[PDB]
């Protein structure tokens, strides 16, 4: 049943650079309406929506979330389920934690004990991602570790919805293999891809060094194979411990060519598809857009490469 719930994240997009930024606006985007509305009927099944809880929360227990900064999560919930898409919502860019996951795992409990309680009486199709990208201290040790806590509490006031479990190390491919899983059958493990990671994040600020710029990927054959290889990796792995796959982020940043982003976003998005993995591409309309805000269309073919059909 699991898997049923994974075929209904299906086709999905980020919201990226929005509500995961210290506040919302200070990355580029501020998440309206209307966009809920032009994803669904775009062709998309769900949305990812990216929050960074950690910036709005009391410094004293039980680390209280702002009442305004819940309203306007509800908000966006709201209208993407009013669209009738998925939506995601997780826990994303908590600095404290990944410098300090002993000190500061507590507080992810009890941001999660409150989100879980806001929206216990939300429908199926809402699902909750305990944290984006385990990394730094927060090791695949720490993380095995903290991860069954938060579990345990979202499943006091919510005993049946789908969690979603990032691999740690940056959720790569690879390190689906060093997560430990626990015995719940509403989980879906979650890995990001963005290999060759000289070519997706070539130009990429935020990353140091930044790798240069004008790096081709050409869909030749060979490397067609490594996508293969990385992702039959993730699907032996989840065949057998029985649990769906989500890609919940892939992309390539838009100092790449757009020719050689099209063929790997396409041949990426296949290889999820071939071997049943769901998928959220990365993202909507930022710095790795399928649409762009001002024209007020998609980006095309790019768009048509993460959609198909
Ligand atoms: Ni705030
Ligand atoms: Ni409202």
């Amino acid at each position: 049943s699991a898997l049923e719930y994974n075929k209904i994240i299906g086709k999905g997009v980020n919201i990226g650079n929005a509500l995961e930024a210290p506040f919302e606006g200070a990355w580029g985007v501020r998440i309206e309406d209307e966009y809920f509305e032009i994803i669904k009927k775009r062709g998309f099944d769900s949305v990812r929506i990216p929050i960074r809880w950690s910036a709005h929360i009391s410094e004293k227990p039980p680390y209280d979330i702002d009442r305004n900064f819940l309203e306007r999560v509800k908000h966006v919930v709201d209208r993407a389920l009013e669209n009738n898409l998925t939506v995601i919502i997780n826990t994303h860019h908590f600095e404290e934690l990944y410098q300090e996951p002993d000190k500061y795992g507590n507080v992810l409990v009890e941001i999660w004990r409150q989100i879980a309680k806001f929206f216990k009486d939300y429908p199926e199709n809402l699902f909750f991602e305990i944290y984006n990208e385990p990394a730094q201290n927060l090791t695949a040790e720490k993380w095995n570790e903290l991860y069954p806590k938060v579990l345990k509490v979202i499943r006091e006031s919510n005993p049946t919805r789908i969690v979603i479990i990032d691999a740690p190390n940056w959720a790569h491919y690879s390190a689906v293999r060093s997560l430990k899983l626990v015995n719940d059958k509403r989980i879906i493990v979650s890995f990001h891809y963005y290999e060759p990671f000289n070519f997706t994040h070539q130009g990429a600020e935020w990353v140091n060094p930044t790798p240069p710029v004008g790096v081709k990927w050409n869909g030749e054959e060979w490397e067609i194979n490594q996508i293969r290889s990385h992702f039959k990796y993730v699907s032996d792995w989840a065949k057998q411990n029985k649990v769906p796959i989500f890609l919940g982020e892939f992309g390539a940043y838009s100092k790449a060519d757009m020719d050689s982003r099209v063929k790997w976003t396409e041949s990426v998005r296949k290889m999820a598809e071939e071997f049943g993995f769901s998928y959220a591409y990365w993202e909507f309309c930022a710095g790795f857009g399928i649409y762009d805000r001002w024209s007020q269309n998609w980006i095309e073919p790019l768009a048509t490469a993460v959609v198909g059909e």
